[PDB]
């Protein structure tokens, strides 16, 4: 239908402003602390300790499926890393401190891309 196709249009265009914020909050992390999956071959208790793992890499590939549906999905996703981070590692580490970092420089970036979604709808 054609109304299925604007959907997907307006998916598209979704997609293409998360990758832009993807970019934007990746910059944040210039050491790529949150660059790539925590490997389970280095921390084998890993998923004992963090149920739900994130990283920059997995949010690309399921941004790149279209898997993002609205920006909270894409949110609860970038939250994850900081939070899963903030948990694992104590407060007195260089991966806490690259988290707190991250989520107050994120803020700004996520603040006027929800503007933006709501003003282009």
């Amino acid at each position: 239908s054609m109304e299925q196709v604007a959907m997907e249009l307006r998916l598209t265009e979704l997609t293409r402003l998360l990758r832009s914020v993807l970019d934007q909050l990746q910059d944040k992390d210039p050491a790529r602390i949150f660059a790539q999956p925590v490997s389970l071959k280095e921390v084998p208790d890993y998923l004992d300790h963090i149920k739900h793992p994130m990283d920059f890499a997995t949010m690309r590939k399921r941004l790149e499926a279209q898997g993002y549906k609205n920006l909270h999905e894409f949110e609860e996703d970038f939250d994850l890393i900081i939070d899963n981070c903030m948990k694992y590692n104590a407060r007195d580490t260089v991966f806490y401190r690259a988290a707190v970092r991250l989520r107050d420089q994120g803020g700004v970036v996520l603040r006027q891309a929800r503007r933006e979604v709501d003003s282009i709808g």
